[PDB]
């Protein structure tokens, strides 16, 4: 079932989200399928459970082909519960992020090049890997969800910061 | 003649206006014109030439009633070219902005409570007034257009930054 997504302005884009505890379950498993189904309706490449409301560390993420990163590798098909974060260099890099609850509009963030994430698919195996690129930016931006922190308070270089009808930044 | 408005992303709200040298002739009192009708057709409080790719030294702004901020006191309907700003104190106040270039989204900004502007009336006669509140905050706001500078790179607290029909913050 699609779910509606919040957009920035509902104070509960801005919760620190408790764990997930129903790992295997019935109820977690209709929720990450609500939550494909969401991301896919509105052509995400991730979507965070909180932009549906849901206060739960989990998102699920992932592509072959997107419409919005005609640009980009794909990124495995993906649902994260418990997610953690360690960066495995400093090297940051710029890259293009949208969001779906700020509808429109893009900007350049910078985010790790190279991170590790870890934490259990729904049916609760451990997940743990090392990610590059714009499959890193997608898991750091979908954690910033779980923190309670959206990309505009990420931006450097505010030039960058625009609709995307509009932008011709490079 | 109501103008298009230009939308954050396009570059030439990043631009550094240069003078208007026209004061009191036919084509300034036109562009004015245009300027307040097309101020007023976006319900806008103030609206700054760049913001319709006219890349000129020059604003206009003021209101009785306003369809967007129905708490504010009224601000003198107002030309102003070449506009100098000082502060006259220090004291800092925060306030809601939005901005016709940027739809649906307003943030909290902090502006000085107190100024001086300086500048000329489109025929040429000096404008100096001291302005306190949210007059002075929409002169700064104009102001900020004619070097190129948009309001989100002013805020402090991005809680208070959301789309106008879902933001709760007091
Ligand atoms: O604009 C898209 C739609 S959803 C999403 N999550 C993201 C994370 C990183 C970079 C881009 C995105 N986007
Ligand atoms: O949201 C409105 C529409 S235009 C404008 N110029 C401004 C300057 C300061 C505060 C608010 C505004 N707004
Ligand atoms: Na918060
Ligand atoms: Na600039």
């Amino acid at each position: 079932m699609i779910r509606d997504i919040i957009r920035m302005g509902d104070k509960r884009l801005l919760r620190v989200a408790p764990q997930v505890t129903n790992l295997g379950s019935a109820e977690l498993h209709a929720l990450v399928s609500d939550m494909f189904e969401t991301m896919g309706a509105a052509h995400g490449v991730g979507l965070a459970a909180p932009q549906i409301a849901v206060d739960l560390q989990l998102m699920v993420f992932g592509f072959e082909a997107s419409e919005r990163y005609p640009e980009a590798p794909a990124v495995p098909l993906t649902a994260l519960a418990n997610a953690q974060i360690e960066p495995l260099s400093d090297e940051m890099e710029n890259g293009w992020e949208g969001c779906l609850s700020i509808p429109g509009l893009r900007a350049v963030i910078p985010r790790y090049r190279y991170i590790r994430y870890r934490g259990f698919a729904p049916d609760g195996s451990p997940i743990e890997r090392e990610a590059e690129g714009f499959h890193a930016r997608v898991v750091q931006h979908e954690y910033d969800h779980l923190v309670g922190r959206l990309y505009p308070s990420r931006i450097e270089n505010f030039d960058t910061f625009g609709f995307d009808d509009v932008l011709s930044y490079d």
